[PDB]
């Protein structure tokens, strides 16, 4: 199984670039490739949720049109992800996590399937068993999704 | 044989594939002036340029690029559409170039006289072509391919 | 002398990236380095003017806060630059031009001092005698400005 | 000697140096989350981080980065200011790191115990330092330097 994929926003969903104004309006972006990859995980029954340590601009979030439950301003990502885990009656082996930062490490080492984008910090890279050829905001979510579908194939054809 | 039609996939080829959001969010997309001019230069040399996508694309957003290119979006079957354009224009497959990136482009990439992908195209598309651009999608790949096409025209003449 | 520098907007002032919305609002950007370089040319008596073949978003232009007379939607850049030349009672040898595109070539080959950014088209590169190490929107204007001040030094210390 | 103060130039180091304009233009600037977290990590390890600029910089725009860093802008004489911060904090020059890019940073770059510039820093600044970052300004250079600093702390301990 994988039943949940949790994705860090800044650096996995996005390339980590922020564009900000004096009135605190922020622009961030995601790639079509990755949106498609989220669409396809959802289609197949895998819930995708977005997570962040940052105080992300309030509804820049919904403007993403990704239909994912999100939680920002997170200090203990293991706690919240474990809260999501308990909510969807889930097991740690069925939780996937794409991470990139030091604050992701607790989650990465704990989950059933861990990955990082090509440009993740050294510490997040050491914590995982799958390092994407693609970088954050540039196909890593799509790349990882296709890795996940390969695991479900293995269980299906077993 | 001389190129007379170029077909470009929209997302990740003409655009850089990104959707830029804020909240006052009419959505923003990004492209490179180099590529718009590449299209301009192809059209002036007598090469028709057309745009395509498997997905919805805002007529209005694309009109903002001022490319004056026949476009078809939400295209279920890209080869069927390009075939119909090819016949429409009285052309051979060898007279058709295709710059594409996604899997849905792969059939076309394999049939056309001249195929390419931008540097950051999916692995399947990269395998389907004779030319992988140095430049990435929405960041010079159309211009690069256009120049490649011009060099071929004078190599044959 | 150099008394006028003309700069193509897309690809010299900017990196040539356009960000556009369905309501045709455009975002473009310039680097602080280059703004400083324009400030410094102006301080020393050299007029800087901006030129474009493109139908640039109407007053994205003034929002640049660069204090340069501009003309967009230009089909014959040699004509207009020659119009500016005649207006400021100028000679072709005192006109400088930073260009990047095929449509810049007439101007580049004609002016007293020609340059292009590192990422200019092959054709614009062949037309000039100074190729910047810096790319468009990324220091080329500043780089070229410092090249111009070196020429005025040569005349001053002559 | 252990670093206890990092000073970063704002334009082209903390930001990518770009001013993004449109027309509804309150102006937009760009930075990298990697770098904000790099600052967060330095502060948590006990290293004070301060920002500086020879030019005006919007208090309000910078507050949007949520860095909680003492900042001085329109600074005529960067060495004089860093010297006053150094003394204020009871520090040696060897305890001070500086990431900078423009010419106005060069004096400081030469005095401090640990100097750096981002990849795209002016030629004069690059010459003034012991470390030129792979990453460019506003795109990971502060994080890169921060990690470099951490590696030094454990190399000495």
């Amino acid at each position: 199984e994988i039943k949940l994929l949790v994705c860090n926003i800044d650096g996995c969903l996005t390339n980590g670039h922020i564009y900000v104004s004096g009135d605190q309006k922020e622009i961030i972006s995601y790639d079509v490739k990755d949106a498609i990859g989220i669409s396809l995980l959802k289609k197949s029954g895998i819930e995708v949720r977005l997570i962040s340590e940052r105080a992300c601009s309030k509804q820049t979030l919904s403007a993403l049109k990704l239909d994912c439950k999100t939680e920002v301003s997170v200090s203990d990502k293991l706690a919240t992800v474990d809260e999501w885990r308990k909510e969807m009656g889930l097991c740690w082996k069925e939780v996937a996590y794409l991470g990139n930062e030091v604050s992701d490490e607790e989650c990465l080492k704990r989950v059933g399937l861990s990955a990082v984008p090509a440009d993740a910090c050294s510490g997040a890279q050491k914590a995982v068993g799958y390092i994407c050829k693609c970088s954050g905001g540039r196909g890593a979510i799509r790349e990882f999704a296709e890795h996940i579908f390969l695991l479900i194939e293995k269980v299906n054809n077993s």
